[PDB]
RNA sequence: UAUCUG
């Protein structure tokens, strides 16, 4: 079997503004500041562990 | 009620 716990969701995602994102502002937790690749709330990267060679 | 799009 294979499973965590119930769940079935899955999305992509389309439309969606980049609000203020500043050129000193934070992409992740819309902080202002410090940069995404540097927020305080990654733990650890890269996230989303997705074999999928097959894109470019 | 699962945020790196710059
Ligand atoms: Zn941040």
């Amino acid at each position: 079997a294979t499973v965590v716990s119930g769940q079935k969701q899955d999305r992509q995602g389309g439309e969606r503004r980049r609000s203020q994102l500043d050129r000193d502002q934070c992409a992740y937790c819309k902080e202002k500041g410090h940069w995404a690749k540097d927020c305080p709330k990654k733990p650890r990267g890269p996230r989303g562990p997705r074999p999928q060679t097959s894109l470019l």
